[PDB]
This record gives C-alpha cells, structure tokens and sequence, in this order.
C-alpha cells in the first residue's frame, strides 16, 4: 500500500520541506524514494544536499458502468477502478456529458455497474452542471440531492491549482470512499497557461508529474482515474491504460473507439447523449 | 535462436534471435513492441527444440505495459503452464534511468542462481528522454546511456542471455552497439509490417506478421 | 605471372609510397604499372611528382563443381578458377548457401569437380556458417574438421577494411595453394558506409580498385573469385565474366538464369537448397 510521506518527517528532513514535497505533489515514501535527484532538486528551495538526504532516508522506510450498454460491452463492462483512463475527442463530442454521467453511475450499486463510491470533478472549463448529475441520478433512480451532495466539485484556474487540487483530494479521499476523479479539460490550462515554445519543457514536466500523482492516487485508493484531453501527447500514452477516440456523428449520436489498451481490443461502439444519460445509440 | 512464434518473422531473423546479444526493435508506439515483448517472454522458456532457450525471463518495465495475463495467453498457445510462466519470468517497473541501470546490477546476481534466456526492456529509451528533458543534461543520458549498454553487452556475454530493448521513434551510439535493428510499422487492422532496417548479419528484408490474443504470429489473410 | 611490388622499391620510389600503394591495394609491378596517374594521386599522402616517379620507375621493370548438376551444366562444368563470377538475385536466394558449399567443393579433387585447393571467405553479412561447412564436407565426405582447417575466415568491417583483407590474402596465399575467394556481400558495405549522393563517386572509384584487386589475384594464384551482389553497378559488367541471376520459386527450390557470358549461353537451370547441400532439384 501507500506510505504517507508523513513518514519521512521522522527520518529527519525537516517538516518545511516535506511541506514543499506535498506542495509538489508527493505524498508517500514510495514517491519521493523511486524518483532521481533532479525531481526534488527542480523544486524551489532544495539543493542537492537535501534531495539526496531525502533520497536516502526514503529508501529506508521502503467496474463503473458507462451507462451505455454498448459502451460497457466495449470497455467489457465498465471503467477499471485502480487506473487511468483517457478519453481524447474533438470538442462538443460529449466528454464532458460522459463526464457527468459516470459521476453519477460511479454511486450505482456494484451490481447495478457502479463503484458505490463519491464522485470527484475537477473542472478547468466551466462545463460542470449539477443539473445534469440530478438527470443521471434520476435516470438510474439516485438521490440528485445526494448525488450533489456525494460529489465535491470545484475549479482550477491553472496548472499549479489543477495540481494543488489533488493535495486536498488525497486527504480528503481517505476519510470517505470515493470511486471517481474526474479532471475535465485536464490539458486546456497546460495550453493557455503556457503558450510559450521554451516553456514547453515546464508544463511537460508539470503534466509528466500529474500523471503519475493520478496513477499513484489511483493505486492508493482505488478510485477511477478520468482525464480529459482536447484534440484539435505521446506521453500519456505510457501512463493511460485505455485510450478511447471520440469523433461525431451529426445529430447527437457519438462514435467512440478503442485505440490503445493492453487488455481491451481495439474496437468500436456507437452511442448517444441523452437528456437522462449517456446511452446507446437508438437509430 | 528464440522462436518469434511467427514464422514469416522466425525466417527473418534466420531462426530466432541470437542468444548473447542486443536485438533492437525501432518503431512507432502500437507497432506490437509490447506485444513481442511478452509473446517472447513466455517463448523463451519453450524448448530448443521448439525454438526456445530453456531459460527463465526478466522484464524490465518503464512504461507500465506489463500484463502477466499476455504471458499467461502465450503460455497456453505453446501449451505451457501460465503459472509456471509466470514463476519464470520476475517482474519490475523502472521509474528512471537511475533505476533502470541500478536493476542491472542486482540481475547480474540473481542470473547466475537461476537460468535465464531472455531480458526484455521496454520502453528503454523513454526514461533517458523523461528523466533527462534538457539540453545541457544531453550528455549526461548520453554517458549513462553508454554506461548502460555496456552492461548490457557485458551481461548478454557473461550468461548467453539475449537482450531485448525497445525504442520509441517519434542515438547513433546503439547502432555499433545492437546487432540488430527491426523497423516496425503499421498495417491497418491489427497487421503489422516487419522490416530490417541494419543487421551486420541479418539480411535487409520484411516480413508481415499479425498480433493474435494467443500470439504474435503470422499474417493470415 | 605477378611481379610483385617490393622490386619497385629498389627502382627508387622510396618505400612509404609503395606502403601507400600496397594499403591502395596494388602489390605487383603489373599493379603499379597498368595504371593511369589519376590513380595514385588520388591515394591519400601521394603527391603528382612521387606518382610520376612510380609510373616512369614501373615502365622500366614493365572448374569448380557447384555440386548442383543442372548448374554444372549450365556452367558447363562449374566455376572457372582465374576469373570474377558474379551472382545477382534478391535476398534470400540461397547465394550465401552456394558460397558455403562451393568453400567446401572447392577442396574436392579436380577429378570430382574441385580445385584440389583450400577455400577464402570474406564475409561482409555475417552468414558465415562454419556448420554449414561442416555439412557440405559430411555430404560429399571431406572432414569437416579438414574443411574448416583448409577455410581462412575474416569478416570485413568496412570498405577500407574489405580492401585491405586483400593485401593479407595475396601474401597468404603464396604460403598455401587455395582454389576459391568468397566475397559474400561484396556490395553491402559499399551502401552502408558510403550512404550519401556526393559521395557516390569515391565509393565507385574504391570498388573500382577493389574489382580491380580481385581481377589481379585471380590472373596471380589462378584461383576462382565468387562475389556476391544483393539486388532489392554497371562497372562490374566489363569485370565479371558470368552473370548469374538468381530468383526464389517458392518453399526452398531456387531458379538460376545467365544473364550475361561472353562464352556460355543465356540459359536457366532449377536447383534447390537442401541441409547437406546446394543440390539439384529433386521434385
């Protein structure tokens, strides 16, 4: 399991700094030891000294239903909780309503194709609509009062908020079950926060470090990892488990294709958007 | 000669991948690296006579792709147990380059109590460009780069184990060093075009070839 | 007969030049003499004056069984020792497997279709089987032992390096009676190394002088020359004496045509690739 990077306070780093790793985004002992200097190091008032020590004290301590039955028969029944998975589209191609559904279906009952667990959304667009989770409740018969009062919502206005965000979350995670994070237009920020060609290396490295903070808080707790990402990178390919292709088909039924999984095939399955639900595709 | 499971490929190579040697496979990302990565995990253990090495596998991983349930649908293609499979091949995910060079070291040890035939890196390449993102730290993965195929080089010497390294084409140092450079395409469907790009003793030549759940096999139209 | 180059040296041209020559490549008086200027002042560290001075200094002293018998007949006998046969086909034809069994063939006695000579291979593609070897001797019963005892191998690195194996196999060759040299892959290190447009010349001038090479040991030890050339130069034409092109029929039955011979007809013969052999087809 984890190692609260709590821990690493006894070992004698200093607590400031271990406030610092937290602030970066590491909050286990498994996080700060397999990672090399440079990654402490980058960070704003550390030197080699005191990555190094870090280093060296750390190594001593160490199926959500789609709601779309053609859709969970192509993710061969839902979401697998534990891991990330990355649903790449044009825009208007209904990530963000497949968004609000599976917040929603991710309190169903296990056996209803739910995780019985709390919904996380991390908004960067302004897309979030409690009103369409109270349809998705009332379309699978759940409290909408509930559902709301079960999902925490709020919006990151850049990078380092988006990634500030999960530092809240962690805590907050262990206290109550949760099935779901959601993290909606999850590259938009990375593209109007930096605009700049020399600061490509910056929110790479910020991406690169967010990743791994979703599938570290993915193993950790056992929730359902769901990044949305705008195509008008090849690095979340290594870190995305099941990578799905959104294109439209007019009116408001959507292709959706499987492009990389290691377990799923690559395959296809049509679906729709609907007032209630995100649902298959009725000709 | 490790048997490729495909014979189309089996014949590229003139047999298998030689033991004791790095074999290099360039190609762009869903081209079935890891696919022929575990499909060769599970096949190494297959008999001589069948195109095996009668050794245990290593993986090392850096990109996450690992699936033992890969190895086990090999195992049951040969007809080999899944679990026996899986007890011969020992699994770990490298999260740097650091890690990746530092496993090397605790290999060395553990390939001389057991017999292995086969160490799979995957991704090799991806850790020296997330790691080392710069320009000036350019020369640092360079060095350790060098450092670390020497050690390949050494062990695939030592223990007449074949090497396997997988590189992402979105260094000319590897050339010199792996004996045989496979460029890897996609044919659409789930058919991909093999072809040698350098061999110092492989002919150039291509070879088709598809990715099956139980395999990497033939093409069969 | 050769008159070969170290009496040049007492004609005056002091001996680095003829150093330089000899890594040139040329290593007789008939080498240095039946050349124009332009080819020793293109040596590296030779000057027109000291070519001058070589040129006017040098006026002064100046069938093997294929074991296939359709081939046999298609060759009339087999290979005439003294002279370049070049074989061109696609890759995978079996022109590495008719290189091995002729290196042992060769070693047969004249009566049987041999040289009653040891066999040179130079290998430039890495094909070199010393089992290979060992099976053709098992099949036409040589020891095999003898065989690989009678078979000086070397792989060539580079062009350079192909060019300067020649000058270790001229003085080798004085010491020990050989029937057959095996350039296998003569052409690919003339691709990989010089891979550029610009200079396509100076590898055309190297394996000018390399052909060239080949030519004079074979008119010096009247020993066979077998090349071989991958077809996924023209130059090669006027050199070698019998055009061979080689194509695959399908399973492991090989079709071979002359394509060119002053002397023997254009014609075809159908042979096969067999464990102990290159062999006839036997359907």
């Amino acid at each position: 399991g984890p190692q609260p990077i709590s821990r690493l306070e006894q070992c004698g780093i200093n607590a400031n700094d271990v406030k610092k790793l937290e602030e970066a985004g590491f909050h286990t002992v498994e996080a700060v030891a397999y990672a090399p200097k440079k990654e402490l190091i980058n960070i704003k008032g550390i030197s080699e000294a005191k990555a190094d020590k870090i280093l060296a004290e750390a190594a001593k301590l160490v199926q959500i239903t789609t709601g779309s039955k053609e859709l969970d028969k192509l993710l061969q029944g839902g979401i697998e909780t534990g891991s990330i998975t990355e649903m790449f589209g044009e825009f208007r191609t209904g990530k963000t309503q497949i968004c609000h559904t599976l917040a929603v279906t991710c309190q169903l009952p296990i056996d209803r194709g739910g995780g019985e667990g709390k919904a996380m959304y991390i908004d960067t667009e302004g897309t979030f609509r409690p009103e369409r989770l109270l349809a998705v409740a009332e379309r699978y018969g759940l409290s909408g009062s509930d559902v709301l009062d079960n999902v925490a919502y709020a919006r990151a206005f850049n990078t380092d908020h988006q990634t500030q965000l999960l530092y809240q979350a962690s805590a907050m995670m262990v206290e109550s079950r949760y099935a779901l994070l959601i993290v909606d237009s999850a590259t938009a920020l990375y593209r109007t926060d930096y605009s700049g060609r020399g600061e490509l290396s910056a929110r790479q490295m910020h991406l690169a470090r967010f990743l791994r903070m979703l599938l570290r808080l993915a193993d950790e707790f056992g929730v359902a990892v769901v990044i949305t990402n705008q195509v008008v990178g090849n690095i979340i390919a290594h870190a995305s488990t099941t990578r799905l292709y959104l294109r439209k088909g007019r009116g408001e039924t959507r292709i959706c294709k499987i492009y990389d999984s290691p377990c799923l095939p690559e395959a296809e399955a049509m679906f729709a958007i609907n007032a209630d639900g995100v649902g298959d595709a009725k000709d």
